[PDB]
């Protein structure tokens, strides 16, 4: 109530205006998201021992039609994947202890799925593992998807299946008789599995060696990658094949990092530098690259993170989200803030990031023993930024408010099962 009126306050204030050279240029357009899990930036244009690890994501990263984000951040939690999925879908952080979709999964959504759903889009999760891991059959429903093709709906045999579920490969080739059948324009989410720590890897689905730093999880991290690189490649072919590469805005991120800061030899030698606590900051980059059809793309080094997303997207499909409680702004929109909440509080801009709790150059690496009235200030923003989301989380606010015209989704009238 006046809950929801800080909130929308606070939301509304914040907002940024649509770039009018990107706004709608992909209106009508299928969306097409490709989840790299635990997939850093530094991967990308990364070379083993003189080889290119993941050689199609390089490409496409470089492609013509393709905006390259080089400083964008994951924002996730306790909640790992589950936090990604929160931040991608509706703007709103996970919780600061545990899983949101574990606990939220009851709490009424505004979801992507239920914004498309509007205008008629089909909405629609794949995913090689089980509906009921991380509750998402439950929290789906609040979100609006009208389907998710989970385990059920692929072969399991144990040839192809791994420890978390289905292997990459095998589940982007048995997606594409469902998503060809899926009623366009569709809003979609593919989920792959095999990149999981420790990242095991059978030698011979293995097309390049482990790194040799010494340490097993950092090594062998690398050949998961190059293969999620390949499925990456055959699905996209796939679609170039099927006709949806033209008519669909393919996104390309990381759901959070894949090696931890307890590597510290390790990554010292994979990235050439001493990893310290500044550096471990830095490794948190994780990739975005959007493909729009006709738009010139380009690297983009604006500042940013997984809560900026759903803006981002939303403006290119010609969708304005002003009265929208969404926390993040978009991130081609020149009144973009440089500034990149993490959920424990620290926080990285282009000029003073705090990291650790601790004040650092962002530019130099450097230590800065005292905060700044500035640097303060912006301390307290992203606090506030964090407990006004946690209070539409706690609070289940958005049974309190929806926009204008915006029709709420009935969550009794899904069903995933076959
Ligand atoms: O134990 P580590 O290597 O720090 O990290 C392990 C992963 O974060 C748990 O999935
Ligand atoms: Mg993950």
């Amino acid at each position: 109530s006046s809950d929801v009126t800080e909130v929308l306050n606070y939301t509304k204030s914040k907002y940024a205006a649509p770039n009018p050279e990107y706004f709608g240029k992909a209106k009508g357009k299928n969306v097409i998201y490709i989840h790299l899990e635990s997939f850093q930036q530094f991967l990308v244009n990364y070379k083993l021992n003189g080889e290119e690890v993941t050689p199609f994501i390089n490409s496409f990263f470089k492609d013509q039609n393709t905006l390259s984000f080089t400083n964008f951040f994951h924002q996730t939690g306790q909640g790992k994947t589950a936090d990604s999925e929160m931040l991608l879908e509706n703007s709103l952080y996970g919780l600061p202890q545990g899983s949101a979709f574990t606990t939220k999964g009851q709490n009424t959504y505004e979801s992507a799925s239920a914004i498309l759903g509007q205008q008629g889009y089909t909405s629609a999760v794949f995913h090689g593992n089980y509906k009921s891991f991380w509750n998402r059959d439950e929290i789906y429903k609040q979100f609006g998807y009208d389907n998710f093709f989970d385990a059920s709906y692929y072969d399991m045999n144990e040839a192809d299946v791994s420890n978390y579920g289905l292997k990459d490969k095998p589940f982007f080739k048995e997606s594409e008789e469902y998503l060809s059948s899926l009623q366009q324009p569709f809003y979609t989410k593919f989920i792959t599995l095999t990149n999981h720590f420790p990242y095991p890897i059978d030698e011979k689905d293995a097309s390049i060696a482990p790194a040799t730093t010494g340490d097993s999880s950092v090594d062998t991290y690398f050949q998961t990658a190059r293969y999620l690189d390949e499925s990456v490649k055959s699905f996209v072919d796939y679609l170039k094949k099927s006709g949806l590469y033209d008519n669909s805005v393919i996104i390309m991120y990381g759901d959070h990092y894949g090696i931890s800061d307890n590597h510290e030899e390790a990554m010292t030698k994979i990235l050439g530098k001493d990893y310290n606590t500044f550096e471990n900051a830095q490794a948190q980059r994780v990739p975005l690259m959007i493909h729009v059809p006709g738009v010139q793309g380009g690297v983009q080094e604006q500042y940013g993170g997984q809560v900026d997303l759903l803006p981002t997207l939303l403006h290119l499909l010609g969708v304005d989200n002003k009265e929208y409680l969404q926390f993040g702004t978009d991130l081609l929109s020149k009144d973009h803030k440089q500034l990149v909440p993490f959920r424990n509080g620290d926080y990285i801009t282009p000029t003073y990031s705090m990291i650790g709790g601790n004040m650092y150059n962002q530019q130099t690496g450097e230590p800065i023993a005292t905060e700044t009235k500035e640097m303060k200030e912006t301390k307290e923003k992203v606090a506030k930024e964090l407990e006004l989301s946690d209070s539409v989380l706690q609070g289940d606010l958005l049974r309190f408010y929806a926009p204008d015209g915006f029709k709420k989704v009935d969550p009794s009238k899904y069903n995933y099962n076959k």
